[PDB]
């Protein structure tokens, strides 16, 4: 349903910026100063930004943001930041832990969105990824309806504006939304979506309960990517995506961009670059054929370039 302006709906009458950014591992050259990348984005419109627990970005991502409500640049209701509560804090009597280090590390007052980061619930402690030993990791069952349960009542506590889910497919989303006295629903469902894997089955599915796909490596990521595996395929380099970006001028990312915006999508950037955060802001500035939008509903393979 079009999207293309500045905000939107979400369930809970709250309203999400319709272009965001995302925060992570980065570029060798200027390295882990990402403070002065993420102020090369509130710098330009730039006010909804998504973080998690494990990429902390958090303590030097907070700063920045309480850097420009500082220099009279943003007052926070201008500023939506998306963190995460991770699989070790699942356990239901704790959650709430990994908001306030979530909240105390940001130096933020609170967050405008939590999300249930994965299903998959590993104990709690010290390391994030606690193999067992070996093998695999050490998983302990706690429950995802629980873990909703116990996503709600911070909302309800004023310690997150909304809460939302994240890797789920329709198996774990209808379950979340189907429990026994749930109260405060589900807003998005940051899946990873983009031309070679844009879910036309989650987004005919999430929008029927009104779940946002949010999105990300819309753009592919490419550069360096820890998962690359198979010798072959480059998509902002494919040659449709670099025909139609030709055809209505400047190469593949902002067609990349465009057409999930124009499906009525949330997508995250990530970059560091000033550059490549600049032919982004265009991504308004340009025009989608239904012709064309289906040349594009075609590429998709299904490789899901990031893999459990």
């Amino acid at each position: 349903m079009d999207s293309i302006s500045l905000r939107v709906a979400l369930n809970d009458g709250n309203f999400i910026p319709v272009l965001g950014f995302g925060t992570t591992v980065p570029e060798k050259v200027a390295k882990d100063e990402v403070i002065k990348a993420t102020k090369i984005a509130i710098d330009n419109g730039f006010r909804h930004f998504d973080s998690a627990y494990l990429y902390e970005v958090e303590e030097e991502v907070g700063q920045a943001i309480r850097s420009k409500i500082e220099d009279g640049t943003v007052k926070r209701e201008d500023i939506f930041y998306t963190s995460k509560l991770w699989s070790t804090f699942h356990r239901p009597e704790l959650v709430r832990t990994c908001l306030e280090k979530t909240l105390k590390s940001t130096q933020l007052d609170y967050v405008d969105l939590y999300i249930i980061h994965f299903p998959m619930a590993l104990q709690p402690g010290d390391i994030f990824f606690p193999r067992d030993e070996h093998g695999k990791l050490l998983f302990e069952t706690v429950d995802i309806c629980d873990t909703w349960e116990a996503m709600e009542k911070c909302k309800d506590a004023g310690l997150a504006k909304s809460i939302g889910v994240s890797n789920f497919n329709c198996r774990q989303l209808e379950r979340i939304l189907n429990k026994p006295g749930l109260k405060y629903k589900p807003v998005c469902n940051q899946v990873e979506c983009h031309l070679y894997l844009n879910q036309s089955k989650m987004l005919d599915y999430c929008k029927s309960k009104d779940i946002i796909l949010v999105s990300y490596c819309t753009l592919g990521s490419s550069r360096d990517k820890t998962w690359v595996d198979q010798k072959s395929p480059v998509l902002l380099d494919d040659p449709v995506l670099c025909a139609i970006a030709k055809k209505y001028k400047q190469t593949p990312a902002l067609v990349a961009l465009r057409y999930q915006l124009q499906r009525g999508v949330v997508p995250l950037i990530r970059s560091f670059n000033a550059k490549r955060i600049k032919e982004l802001t265009q991504v308004f500035e340009f025009q989608l054929a239904s012709e064309d939008m289906k040349a594009l509903d075609g590429l998709n393979r299904n490789f899901r370039y990031n893999n459990a």
